[PDB]
């Protein structure tokens, strides 16, 4: 039966300030409706005249590839293209081009499996372009990657293989980073971005072929896309789907996709000798560094791939290995050693450096390259010339606590399957070696066989909103390859209703619709959207952008006091979220610019990479706010309301991540969890109630990035949530009872 609302138990949608803001924006949007998307353009001067769609062969395409003129653009092929062409033609998938074409031509969905390095991501979509000729039928081909870095780097490489400009006929799309145009035929993109395109066009009508790549990684976005496309093909006989995977055991995929056929590429990996440590290695970074330097000093020529876990750790390793490499050249006459980082947030000009040839030695001992990478390099891309892998056995992995309902990103041991994939990267060129920084027994007995798919390790708040925007009513029966626990889904539905993104019958509100237009977690989107109602949308836009990048404050272990003093320049007491606004504002100041911005960040213990990323995100979010008619406004800094307005806007999104100082640590409003303020913040005595950005789970529970709030504001802004009937007996409830009493008198 329809839920009943009253003053005692009010309607979360009728009492949401962001919902008011979205209703205003929506009416403004109706006054001037958005034009439809720019149409595709293409080139056609008869070059494909001799080819028939879905009846082409490898020979016909080779004739076109060998021709004088690039058939996709009408410009003469360069000499560089021709040299690239000869080399990629030795890739293993080329030997099965006709077998692949036949499967593609005769089936709507197919599964394609092959080892990393075999040429799946770069070659197959080019094979499809010849047979499908998508640009001659007003369409594109999409190829999704779980990893940003893979999509960006392969798109750059495939633009060169196809002899076209990046962003034109070959382009990429990542959240906040678009490199496509009306000319784009082949779009590499993260799986999350094709999911966002589907939210706007449920049938994905722009694509005639969609290739879901690296499916063995089983990311959440990839799982949703699989479930969606298994329905879209029923409506779209003109859509073909290719599922590509590294894991040569793809039985489960074929079954899930209606017994689709499988094309398997036989492996061509050279033998790799495995080395283990005799004992447990307690401190793996220094063991890794020693191992890389030993290899460099004693092994024959061949590059090194070191797997680490995250960007600060990799930059620290790059610095130490570079220094120690240089010491070896000068002290022992080792060959030159170049050292490159690879991790998720790296800028594309820096991604490309990993493919540079090793330096030439002028002294008789081998010059060598070390790439220090996350598990991006486990299966998603290949650096030619690797012969040695160092595997500390760890990666950063999302874990989920069902009761607490909290996702945590933690460094933990990898699976045996991941360890096998890491070792395999040493055998792409010739017999290689893999140095595992753990015992053969830890590998045989202690590592789990296989990591669980991401959907079983996620809060599903974004996922539920996406599925709703996609027009899925019955979330429980959505056809996931591995369904999540139904309770996780139900908790997500309830949160979204409290945020007023869904009403109580599970339908999208104007706020839910508008929130779905922002590539942000729902709490952030709702905070942003509502913020012009609190007269601080300029400031909240900054804050949301800063919450979308990592912690910008550098704190070296042996330089804490100077790093802490620098942060205090920007820190707002009882207001970590305002600290974020202060640092971004200083970063964008004329003064920092005149100081020289790179130097300015270093001297102030700030990460330029992170700030620069926030600045781009802020520009892209601003463009969405303009597109969807969310006013950019602000309040005089000297207004007595200036900081109140910011705290209120924050509360409008984050009212469910609130903690109260214990009467007799803090206690969370949601689930009554005992927590400590994370040591990165010390609050004053006036911070009885705070909003936190993050719940941190180590041996104890902390909340991190905390700003104080008046509890009266919480009741005012989120009365359906702060309904005392909702609360268990205890400290929080008591304190809230007293606050309500007093708000009346
Ligand atoms: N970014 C790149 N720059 C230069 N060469 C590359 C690049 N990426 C891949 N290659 C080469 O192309 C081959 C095919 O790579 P790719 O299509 O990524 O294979 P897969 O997707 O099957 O793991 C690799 O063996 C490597 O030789
Ligand atoms: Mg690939
Ligand atoms: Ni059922």
């Amino acid at each position: 039966s329809k839920r009943r609302f009253s003053s005692e138990h009010p309607d979360p949608v009728e009492t949401s300030i962001p919902e008011q803001a979205a209703e205003i924006a929506e009416e403004l949007s109706k006054q001037h409706p958005l034009p439809s998307e720019e149409p595709l353009v293409h080139h056609d001067a008869g070059e494909f005249k001799g080819l028939q769609r879905h009846h082409t062969s490898a020979e016909e395409a080779q004739k076109l590839e060998d021709g004088k003129i690039n058939p996709f653009t009408g410009r003469e092929f360069t000499p560089k293209y021709v040299d690239i062409l000869k080399i990629r033609r030795e890739l293993p998938v080329h030997a099965q081009r006709d077998e692949f074409l036949k499967l593609y031509q005769n089936n709507q969905i197919m599964v394609f499996v092959g080892e990393t390095g075999s040429g799946k991501t770069t070659q197959i979509p080019q094979f499809v372009l010849f047979d499908e000729m998508p640009h001659l039928e007003n369409t594109q081909v999409a190829c999704t990657q779980p990893r940003r870095v893979a999509a960006m780097s392969v798109a750059q490489r495939v633009a060169e293989e196809m002899d076209v400009k990046l962003g034109e006929e070959v382009g990429y799309s990542i959240r906040f980073e678009n490199k496509t145009s009306n000319k784009t035929i082949l779009k590499y993109m993260t799986d999350g971005m094709l999911l966002r395109e589907a939210m706007e066009d449920h049938d994905l009508s722009r694509y005639s072929c969609i290739i879901l790549d690296e499916a063995h990684e089983r990311t959440l976005a990839t799982d949703i896309l699989m479930g969606l496309l298994k329905q879209v093909v029923k409506r779209r006989p003109d859509l073909k789907i290719i599922i590509m995977s590294a894991t040569l055991d793809a039985e489960k995929f074929q079954r899930y996709f209606n017994d689709a056929p499988l094309l398997a590429v036989p492996g061509r990996t050279y033998p790799v000798e495995l080395y283990y440590t005799p004992e447990f290695q307690r401190d793996y970074l220094d063991s890794a560094i020693r191992t890389v330097l030993q290899i460099h000093a004693t092994e024959e020529a061949g590059d090194i791939l070191l797997f680490l876990t995250g960007e600060d750790e990799i930059e620290d390793a790059v610095r130490k290995i570079s220094l120690e490499g240089d010491q070896l050249v000068r002290e022992e006459g080792c060959g030159p050693l170049s050292v490159y980082p690879l991790y998720g947030s790296l800028p594309p000009h820096q991604q490309q450096r990993i493919f540079e040839p090793a330096p030439e030695s002028h002294n008789g001992r081998p010059g060598r390259k070390v790439v220090i990478s996350t598990n991006i390099a486990e299966t998603s891309l290949t650096i030619d010339g690797i012969v040695y892998v160092v595997d500390p056995g760890f990666s950063k992995q999302k874990v989920y606590n069902p009761r607490i309902r909290v996702e945590s990103l933690l460094v933990s041991p990898i699976s045996k399957a991941s360890a096998q994939q890491r070792a395999g990267r040493a055998g792409r060129t010739r017999p290689g070696k893999c140095f595992r920084l753990y015992t053969e027994e830890a590998f045989q007995k202690e590592l789990i066989e296989q990591s669980y798919p991401e959907i079983l390790r996620s809060n599903l708040s974004s996922t539920v909103l996406e599925l709703k925007k996609l027009g899925i009513d019955d979330l429980v029966h959505f056809d996931f390859m591995d369904p999540p626990a139904p309770e996780t889904m139900m908790r997500a539905l309830e949160e979204l209703n409290y945020l007023a993104c869904l009403d109580d019958e599970g339908n999208l509100t104007p706020l839910g619709r508008l929130a779905s237009q922002f590539p942000l977690d729902p709490m952030l989107a709702v905070m942003l959207i509502g913020s012009f109602e609190f007269q601080c949308s300029q400031e909240i836009l900054t804050i949301v952008a800063m919450l979308s990048v990592p912690n910008v404050f550098i704190r070296p272990t042996k330089d804490k006091k100077r790093a802490d003093d620098a942060k205090n320049i920007f820190a707002h007491p009882d207001g970590d979220h305002i600290t974020l606004l202060n640092v971004y504002h200083a970063f964008k100041s004329d003064e920092a610019y005149e100081y020289g911005i790179h130097k300015w960040c270093r001297d102030h213990y700030l990460n330029y990479r992170s700030l620069s990323a926030a600045d781009n995100i802020r520009s892209q979010l601003e463009r969405l706010m303009n597109r969807y008619n969310l006013e950019l406004n602000t309040t005089d800094y000297e207004s007595p309301k200036y900081f109140d307005n910011i705290r209120k806007a924050l509360a409008s999104g984050f009212f469910m991540q609130v903690a109260k100082k214990r009467s007799g640590g803090y206690i969370t409003v949601k689930d009554n969890q005992d927590v400590l303020i994370h040591p990165s913040t010390v609050l004053g005595h006036d911070a009885e109630w705070v909003i936190y950005n993050e719940f941190v789970l180590t041996s104890k529970n902390y909340i991190r990035t905390v700003t104080s709030v008046r509890p009266e504001w919480l009741i005012e802004i989120a009365p359906a949530y702060y309904d005392l009937s909702n609360f268990q007996k205890g400290d929080v409830k008591l304190s809230l009872e007293r606050i309500k009493e007093k708000v009346d008198r």
